[PDB]
């Protein structure tokens, strides 16, 4: 079994997380399992990710740990995001949406296209606008 995900458990800090809006920690505060887990601070949407290249016709789950410190107004999102490869492009999103204020996890399941019409593309977005900060810890990416 493997997680296509680099750092998943940001247990190497921020390596391999594009960093979107300056607005990213690798801190003890957020880890739900080892040491660390990604913080996302409150005020502003805010996210990062990282591309990863998915097989065609390939079966994925989709999964992660996350928390707020403190109600949200909106939501924290893990998404697999990418284009299907007709004549339009038509854009498609995988999306685990969160605003539990105790750490939960979520999973999800989807088939990729025979063609990719883009990269696909691991974004963690916190859309909330709210004071709370985002805690997002142990992201899976796995074939089954
Ligand atoms: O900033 C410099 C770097 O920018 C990089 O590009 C980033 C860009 O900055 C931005 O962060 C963008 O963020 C987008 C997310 O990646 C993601 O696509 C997100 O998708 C949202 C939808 O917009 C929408 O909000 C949707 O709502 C759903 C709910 O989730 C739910 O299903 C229900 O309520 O229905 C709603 C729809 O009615 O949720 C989606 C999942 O979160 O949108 C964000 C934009 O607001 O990501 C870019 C990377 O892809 C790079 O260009 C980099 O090079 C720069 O350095
Ligand atoms: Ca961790």
């Amino acid at each position: 079994m493997v997680n296509m995900v680099s750092n998943p458990g940001f247990e190497d800090g921020l390596d391999s997380w594009q960093d979107w809006q300056q607005d990213m920690s690798a801190v003890p505060e957020a880890a739900h399992n080892g040491a660390l887990g990604l913080k996302i601070g409150g005020g502003k949407a805010a996210g990062g990710g990282q591309d990863i290249p998915l097989k065609p016709n390939t079966t994925y789950i989709l999964g992660a740990w996350a928390k707020f410190d403190s109600k949200p107004a909106g939501t924290f999102d893990v998404v697999v995001q990418y284009h299907l490869k007709d004549a339009n492009n038509t854009y498609v999103q995988h999306i685990l949406n969160f605003n539990e204020t105790d750490w939960t996890y979520k999973q999800l399941l989807f088939t990729t296209p025979d063609v990719f019409g883009s990269t696909p593309e691991l974004a963690l977005w916190k859309g909330d606008t709210s004071k709370a900060n985002l805690y997002v810890d142990d992201v899976y990416l796995v074939e089954v």
